[PDB]
């Protein structure tokens, strides 16, 4: 009953293996889902090559974003610079049995995937910083002027390894992106990810994903996310635990600020009351990141002591960077161009 038997309850389009589409593709197996629809596997006879499909899910509001998404990759993928190579190709895009299907390059495994290989006990500082520098790179490309992109999900998720064995990256899914200027969401970046302007509800630009990277580099090598809240108070009160009380000058422009905070008559800002003898959450700021990172005592939990690669040094530079990451400040944040020439990527 849902188009023609087709789809299931929730839009997808239900994925048979070995099913072959418009005498071109061999769909394998469903390798990926997301809110967005659905990625698999398939091969394209006509070009002799795997691929991946992204097939949105059968439904206005997530067609009509899927075709923004189409717009950026396409402006993205046509500029003549090799900045570009760090966004996942769009090859081609066509409507089959209503659904939006975007062909994408095949790619590796994702960060997480690399994480939990691990067994969450974190990538090394140098592969750590061989992630961030691409990152860095690709916001690069992404904040040319021409583009202004804000890809706005970045998470361990949406960063893949061409190669399974190699270092190389690719940012995927841009389908909750926009264009400066051009925003359409209040709610938006994956909550572990998501800036303190996008949990004050104030107007955003591309730092949002210079924090969301900073987020993600602690956690590459920590294993897990440095920020793991279970709602959007939870998620800000764990930001205040290491980073502390945000500034009055955002506050007082913030529009949810009294769902975090609470303004005293001498005009600053602290948590709100919490009810009865209720203790949840360290003091504001004594979460040091100085310790997550164990920068003094072998890395994160002791596991790094004695390793080359993980001095003191290394970490004291590494830590600077995420901070600078960090900044409660949009407008002083750290951007991409500096970020590159920070200490952290000196041979
Ligand atoms: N958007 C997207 C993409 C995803 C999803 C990320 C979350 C679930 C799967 N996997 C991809 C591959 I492999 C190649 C190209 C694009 C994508």
């Amino acid at each position: 009953v849902y188009n023609d038997g087709y789809d299931d309850d929730n839009y997808d389009y239900i994925v048979k293996n070995g099913e072959k589409w418009m005498d071109r593709y061999e769909i394998d197996s469903l390798i990926g889902k997301g809110s967005f629809g659905q990625v698999v596997k398939a091969y394209d006879r006509v070009e002799q090559e795997w691929v991946a499909i992204k097939i949105i899910k059968n439904k206005k509001a997530f067609l009509n974003q899927a075709q923004i998404e189409v717009r950026l990759l396409e402006l993205m993928n046509k500029h003549d610079t090799e900045m570009k190579y760090y966004i996942v190709h769009l090859k081609r895009h066509f409507m089959f049995r209503n659904h939006l299907c975007l062909v994408f390059e095949m790619l590796s495994y994702n960060l997480y995937d690399l994480l939990r290989n691990t067994n969450f006990r974190g990538v090394s500082l140098n592969l750590t910083r061989k992630f961030a520098q691409q990152m860095c790179t690709a916001l690069l490309f992404l904040a040319t002027p021409e583009l202004s992109i804000i890809h706005c999900d970045l998470k361990p998720e949406n960063i893949l390894l061409c190669n399974p064995k190699r270092s190389a990256i690719k940012i995927v899914d841009f389908g909750s992106s926009c264009q400066l200027g051009q925003r359409i969401y209040q709610y938006i970046q994956s909550r572990f990810y998501r800036s303190p302007e996008v949990l004050l509800g104030m107007p955003y630009d591309l730092a949002i994903d210079m924090w969301s990277l900073g987020c993600i580099l602690v956690e590459m090598h920590t294993g897990e996310p440095l920020f793991s809240g279970a709602n959007e108070v939870d998620q800000m009160n764990k930001i205040v635990e290491v980073l502390g009380i945000p500034p009055a000058h955002i506050l007082d422009q913030a529009p949810k600020a009294r769902k975090f905070f609470e303004k005293l008559p001498d005009g600053t800002w602290n948590l709100k009351k919490t009810k009865d003898g209720k203790r949840e959450y360290k003091p504001p700021g004594t979460r040091k990141l100085h310790n997550i990172l164990g920068v003094e005592t072998g890395g994160p939990g002791g596991r790094r002591a004695g390793e080359s690669g993980h001095t003191v040094a290394d970490y004291l530079k590494f830590k600077d960077l995420i901070l600078r990451m960090l900044d409660y400040d949009p407008k002083t944040r750290i951007q991409p161009y500096y970020a590159l020439q920070h200490s952290f990527f000196k041979k």
